[PDB]
């Protein structure tokens, strides 16, 4: 907190999957734990976290100055519009931090590292964190290089929520669906419109998706790499949730759990450049994907007696 480093490089391109990708080198020489996200403050930025001394900022500066002039970024913005959306989400995911100005495209910044302790429960829970998204950023590296060439992005991801409610739902996938239809649900409350359009999405792709769901499920390299990077979490979360130092069938120990390392899945779909949007369609696709293939109706009416 006083040891990390945040570098902000201000990229108004939605695209930053190149970016990302020319910035592994300076990840892969930091003797310490580093890690990347996607950010909004002050604008689309990428970030780059480093509790070690190296790289260095003039390093960072080199390799990301190469890359940035060789490769600008032409998308316009509209601060304007932008400034309101911000000022929500501020409030929204409690961020206290200027928000005004906004960065020029194509600048590399140094920045404070902001605290997510208020929102995360302890000191320790920042650490569990920091801790996941450098062993997820390094996982990410590797799932991005498919994605430019050419993989599908969501297809990637839909894989990552499968395969995490398997491993770590009580009762395996079909105790991920409550989760994917409550994720989904939300987002649809919120406008009402989407719901017959979230359903058609699903209808015409239905026994696609079911068949990926089947695939996953009976395992995949990708998939059991996914509930293997958060098996090293799980344990030390559970102490965390135990202890209350971490963000609370509610008091269930091992639902917690599993909302905690759903919650990290969704965080690598940030970093893979997944946004709510697609996320809430996702979640939709795995809980309608879910029922159809297992019949979990029939299942909870069977479990009600």
């Amino acid at each position: 907190g006083m040891t990390w480093r945040r570098f902000d490089v201000a990229y108004h391109d939605p695209d930053l999957d190149r970016l990302i990708l020319a910035a592994r080198p300076l990840l892969s020489e930091s003797p310490g734990r580093s890690w990347f996200q996607r950010h909004w403050v002050r604008g689309p930025h990428l970030e780059l976290w480093f509790d070690h001394p190296e790289p260095s900022w003039e390093r960072v500066r080199e390799v990301l100055g190469t890359h940035l002039r060789a490769h600008p970024s032409r998308t316009r913005i509209d601060p304007d519009r932008l400034l309101p959306q911000h000022r929500r989400l501020a409030l929204a995911e409690q961020i206290d931090e200027p928000l005004l100005p906004f960065y020029d495209d194509n600048t590399l910044h140094r920045a404070v590292p902001r605290s997510r302790v208020h929102v995360l429960g302890s000191a320790a829970a920042e650490d569990l964190f920091h801790d996941f998204h450098a062993a997820a950023s390094t996982a990410a590296f590797d799932q991005l290089d498919a994605v430019v060439a050419g993989e599908s992005r969501l297809g990637l991801a839909f894989e990552l929520m499968i395969a995490a409610a398997h491993a770590h739902a009580e009762g395996g996938i079909t105790g991920g669906f409550v989760s994917f239809r409550s994720h989904a649900e939300a987002f649809l409350a919120g406008a009402a419109g989407l719901r017959e359009r979230w359903e058609a999405e699903y209808r015409t792709r239905a026994e696609a998706l079911r068949a990926q769901v089947a695939a996953v499920v009976t395992g995949t390299p990708r998939g059991r790499a996914w509930t293997g990077l958060l098996d090293g979490f799980a344990g030390r979360g559970d102490e965390l949730i135990a202890s209350g130092a971490l963000t609370v069938v509610l008091r269930s120990p091992s639902f917690r759990r599993y909302r905690l390392l759903l919650n990290l899945t969704a965080l690598q779909m940030s970093r893979l450049g997944v946004t709510a949007v697609q996320r809430s369609l996702l979640c939709h696709f795995a809980a309608s994907a879910v029922e159809e293939e297992y019949g979990v109706s029939a299942i909870e009416i069977a479990v009600g007696g």
